């Protein structure tokens, strides 16, 4: 009785032996669910979805449904979810498009609060928190240890790098570099995520170097190239953590928040 | 002798005996179809769709899981009256949307046309009238008695105040709050929203003539950038633009039909 | 009995497909629609109606004459990462309207292990009430309102659609929060707050008149507002000038004093 008799499971589904599936769930074709995962009642896994281990998915979540992209033409595309994620009521996680790489991917140890939307072709890393009503549009790439405040929306193709923090009710139109606190509509940069650094017990020398690099990037009238060069020469040798900020600038395709 | 000649309606769907469902309609597991519902040919309901009652759904629609379609409205004045929701053809209604029936205080009718996309968690309140070829992005809230035209786009997490008229080819930016009427062709954005010109880019990509586009830009300037009253702007558009750019009539309509005033 | 042209296509108060924990305590006339799930330690009072597809997770007390619509998740474990499976509760009073896709979460032991909602509230589609909120009576939450943890809401509050309220904020009685707002600080009684983030825009005059309040009462509240927000005065001095010049003739001004005294995040300005 781990799988409720009222769950409707496509004959193609592959479900690990200790998986719990609650009443009235629907599991579509080509779905795999790994060990220790628990679905509550009333979960829909649309199709073509790989779910890892020890996940927990709550009622009224729509997981692995076809994307909202109007270019979509029925092509085979996928959603992947890693391990130890919490996916709350009324989330919507959509599959990829052929125009990108036919894949939406979420990593491990993520919290997706009520009504989190992960659009087609997002790539999301580990240990992220998406608060209530957060919308992540198509092709957005999110790193690790990011917090996205409630009722925020992220423009398609943005890159949201590790340890960043997005304030409640933000409209993110540009890339958010590593460690950066970005907030508002439209969102701008507000400093380094200091509290998050000290909450992970980060050193005085690290935080100070990252504060200096922030200043060089956002407040010193320097171009991206000039800022990177000054970080490399003055900060990176003793603060290797500064590399994540260099990466953000070098990988930015929409420009960065200001 | 008695063969079907065609699985389509899942056996777990609970369908009111008064419901009329076209023979090729697909209805997924655990759907609820209330009384006085009609569903047209080629329509597909996924699992877990609730159609509350008194709802007419047209042809070739697709309604996704956890949509609440044709439920009683949230107006505290509503007292259980048997009002209606009408949906046209070829609409895509995504997960968690909510479309509510009308009130007797207006015309007992919420109506949406055809070829619309309602993205995840689109809310259409009682007494809304929505046209064709519109796009509502995620988490859009359209309040009571709002009238939306054709070819409109409403960006994510936006809300539209009761009674506003959002005319054809307009665009509402993401994370916006619309408090007044948005005229035809107008880009409105912000909280509270202001007007930011004509959607030139759309028009160009759509192959509208350079003359049409220039005429609408000029009409916009008269309405928004010239210090003219509504009536003075209208009269100048009629005399100088309307003769070569009949498309400018939609802007005249917007100003003449406005009841809340226009977003500026 | 028609033996010729009958349709022959067919009710119980509780649908056969509802799955109800045996520990549930359900009043005689309660209606529960198809496919509902009622978890352990749930009580539901007389006159209450659940539509189809309602989940009541557990450890929830629901009063009389409530109406809960499809896809509502009621009394589910909260989203606080601090929560570790402890016994915590949700209480709902009477005559509430809980619309589609609402989510109401139980408390945490870090507070008082209880989320509480009163009576005669309207929670429109996708209203989220986080762990440990306390909500009073006659409130209206418009579509897509997200109320974060430990928020205290009084009575007769209106929260506009697509708004958010930050954890620990106190939203006092008769206040009004505009559409698309983000509340970061406490909102005093009778105050109109609007914006992302929200700021104060005077007394909720229209709301008062709508409850039949006198012009003398209204003018007094406006004077008190002027003292708190516009008279270059400190919190303490404003309270004193209200106590000596307004509170005599306008006893309703006490709510505003309460707001200032009980504020822990500071007030919206």
């Amino acid at each position: 009785d781990l799988i409720h008799s009222t769950a409707i499971i496509d004959p193609s589904a592959v479900i690990a032996s200790d998986v719990q599936i609650g009443p009235y769930c629907i599991i579509g074709p080509q779905v795999t669910i790994g060990a220790g995962t628990k679905l509550h009642s009333h979960v829909v896994v649309g199709g073509f979805t790989r779910i890892g281990q020890n996940n927990e998915i709550f009622q009224f979540a729509s997981v692995g449904e076809v994307c909202q992209d109007l270019k979509y033409k029925g092509e085979e595309t996928w959603l992947e979810i890693g391990n130890n994620n919490l996916i709350r009521e009324h989330c919507s996680l959509h599959r990829g498009t052929v125009q990108d790489n036919a894949l939406t991917k979420i990593g491990s140890h993520n919290l997706l609060m009520v009504n989190t939307h992960i659009a087609h072709d997002c790539i999301v890393g580990d240990h992220n928190i998406f608060a209530n009503n957060v919308g992540v549009a198509g092709h957005v790439h999110i790193g690790d240890h990011v917090i996205v405040g409630g009722n925020s929306g992220i423009h398609q193709f943005c890159k949201i790098d590790s340890y960043s923090m997005i304030g409640g009710a933000s409209l993110i139109l540009k890339d958010v570099p590593a460690y950066v606190m970005a907030s508002g509509n439209p969102a701008h940069a507000f400093g380094i995520n200091i509290e998050g650094m000290r909450r992970k017990g980060w050193s005085k020398n690290t935080i100070q170097g990252l504060r200096e690099a922030y200043k060089l990037i956002f407040k010193s009238g320097l171009t991206s190239v000039q800022a990177i060069d000054q970080i490399k020469s003055e900060i990176l040798p003793s603060v290797p953590e500064a590399q994540l900020l260099i990466d953000s600038l070098e990988q930015s395709e929409r420009g960065i928040v200001r």
